[PDB]
């Protein structure tokens, strides 16, 4: 049941609740995670499983302000106090490695540069720069020289999330991001070896979890895919294909866990993958374990509102909306001051 301890890979979970990536945007001066952050994952520390924030590897792989990184020794020492916090509260952390392509602005970038992709092909999306709602630019391109570069910068990114205490990594391979324009034809146009066919589409993903599995160890490697794009995502001539043939390759490679964004079949990835998928409601859920279609179960935006979670989904207490004008930027208010249940009613 979801309640009750499991291990992913090497390490030990307390239950098989996860807290699920969320954007925050509260880093501060030098991408360092910001002086409230360590308090905000310690109290949803009673999550079996944290997954961070998306975390740049380089400033060419950040793509909304304010979002911390892993690059600089700096981000590295404010992360120790993260998984400090975490790990004093007997919880577990992992990173989300990110690299956002083409879903960036100039302003974010090294020398105002254009942001890079698989093709120099727009995205039809904003991102959160200068306070404010902004079309993302025009990308470049990336050379095929540049690209062992890239894998170099999640490998050594995942060396320092474990310079920063955390229990491992999560490759971020979803949501549009460098690795999905890749991977998906309706934003990779390449004719050279990373573009072109299922095989060569998936290479520059599987190059760089193969990577980071071998600097740290498979067993603290997970990633995340989502193979069908929202309506605005990337446009994908048969996902299918494309994802069986990845997560086959994802599993050759021994890694700890997939964690999927769920007409499509899953039930192939899951077959296909003989180690842990993560899924990303209690009692649909608790079916879906029940049913084996998962092991662990990823909870987004009620994580925001609720730090006691696990509890209120163990006892019945009901949970507390997003204030989702305080999702992204901000201060304490909308972030740490999400109170516990005891902390929410009124008697009369």
């Amino acid at each position: 049941t979801l309640f009750q301890p499991t291990s992913l890979g090497a390490i030990t979970l307390a239950n098989r609740i996860v807290m699920a990536p969320l954007t925050r945007n509260r880093a501060g001066a030098g991408f360092v995670p910001g002086e409230l952050t360590a308090g905000y994952y310690a109290q949803r520390a009673s999550a079996g499983l944290i997954i961070s924030e998306a975390t740049q590897i380089s400033q060419q792989g950040q793509g909304y302000q304010d979002t911390p990184g892993i690059y600089t020794q700096a981000q590295i020492d404010g992360w120790k106090k993260v998984t400090a916090a975490v790990h004093k509260k007997g919880g577990r952390i992992v990173l989300q490695l990110w690299h956002v392509g083409r879903i960036s602005h100039v302003n974010l970038q090294p020398n105002g540069g254009a942001p890079v992709a698989p093709s120099a092909i727009r995205a039809e999306v904003k991102t959160f720069v200068n306070n404010g709602f902004v079309d993302v630019s025009e990308p470049r391109a990336l050379e095929l020289e540049e690209l062992a570069g890239i894998v170099d910068d999640f490998r050594k990114a995942a060396a320092n999330s474990i310079e920063a205490g955390f229990d491992g990594v999560e490759v971020h391979g979803a949501n549009g991001y460098l690795l999905e324009q890749f991977a998906k034809d309706g934003a990779n146009m390449r004719t050279d070896t990373y573009g072109g066919s299922v095989e060569n589409r998936a290479r520059l993903m599987l190059e760089v979890t193969a990577a980071v599995a071998q600097e740290i160890g498979p067993e603290r490697t997970g990633i995340r895919i989502s193979p069908v794009s929202p309506a605005n995502g990337i446009s994908c001539s048969d996902p299918q294909t494309q994802y069986d043939y990845i997560v086959d390759k994802l599993d050759a490679l021994g890694i700890a866990y997939i964690h999927v964004v769920e007409p499509f079949d899953y039930g192939s990835l899951r077959r296909r993958f003989s180690r842990t998928y993560i899924a990303n409601d209690l009692e649909l859920a608790t079916s879906h374990l029940a049913d084996g279609r998962a092991d662990l179960i990823a909870f987004g935006r009620p994580f925001i509102a609720n730090p006691d979670l696990v509890e209120r989904l163990q006892s019945g207490a009901p949970l507390a909306e997003v204030n989702a004008a305080k999702i992204f930027g901000g201060s304490a208010a909308g972030y740490t001051d999400y109170p516990r249940f005891s902390e929410t009613t009124s008697d009369n």
